[PDB]
């Protein structure tokens, strides 16, 4: 890939992300000061685990629709066979949503944007998944403490999705060429913005895979 083709791949991935980012960053950042009161937190804690599961599963389904649209707008992804497109989305959609979450996470007070306001992990107590919730918050904190930008989320999530190691891929080598190109685009963008120093602080390769499995 040429240095011009890579700059075009960066722009192409960031364009797809911009069209499918679901929530405006500026609205998430403005709402940081709008925090749930103790009464509102208690209201969530009193809900049944079934009600919390219905709300969260609904928000998760909606977030996954935007990730599918992000994938459909990557010309590289659309050149893959139907089997591989399904395999990559089924294995990676949830991991992409997990990376996207860091933009809605406030590392100053350990809160996340949820249904209109920011709240801590105790908001999700009725689910009875405190170890899972803790892990999600820790993963978000590790990216949020790096001030992970919109273009870094765009390039990183494209890499999360285009993974040649996913079981069931019919054209592994085609996926790998697209993955290698996306890694070059990611590193190139980090150099132009003097952000290469985040590479050594980024979560290890399969941390998302183990968290989501
Ligand atoms: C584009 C953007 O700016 N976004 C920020 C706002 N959005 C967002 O945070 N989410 C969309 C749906 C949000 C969501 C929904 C459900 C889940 C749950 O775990 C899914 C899961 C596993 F089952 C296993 C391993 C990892 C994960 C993950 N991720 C599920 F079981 F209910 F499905 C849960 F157990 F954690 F609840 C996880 C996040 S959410 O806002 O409701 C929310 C819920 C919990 C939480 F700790 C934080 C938030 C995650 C959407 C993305």
């Amino acid at each position: 890939a040429s240095l011009t083709e890579i700059e075009h791949l960066v722009q192409s991935v960031c364009k797809s992300y911009r069209e499918t980012c679901q929530l405006r960053l500026e609205d998430l950042l403005r709402q940081r000061s709008n925090i749930f009161s103790r009464e509102e937190v208690t209201g969530y804690q009193r809900k049944s685990m079934w009600e919390m599961w219905e709300r969260c599963a609904h928000h998760l389904t909606e977030a996954i629709q935007y990730v599918v649209e992000f994938a459909k707008r990557l010309s590289g992804f659309m050149e893959l066979c139907q089997n591989d497109q399904i395999v990559l989305l089924k294995a990676g959609a949830m991991e992409v949503v997990l990376v996207r979450m860091c933009r809605a996470y406030n590392a100053d007070n350990r809160t996340v944007f949820f249904e209109g306001k920011y709240g801590g992990m105790e908001l999700f107590r009725a689910l009875g998944c405190s170890e899972l919730i803790s892990s999600i918050f820790d993963f978000s904190h590790s990216l949020s403490a790096l001030h992970f930008s919109e273009d870094e989320i765009a390039l990183y999530t494209a890499l999360v999705l285009i993974n040649a190691h996913r079981p069931g891929l019919q054209e592994k080598r085609k996926v790998e060429q697209l993955q290698y190109n996306l890694e070059l685009a990611f590193h190139h963008h980090l150099c132009k913005t003097h952000r290469q120093s985040i590479l050594a602080k980024l979560p290890p390769k399969g941390k998302l895979r183990s968290l989501c499995s």
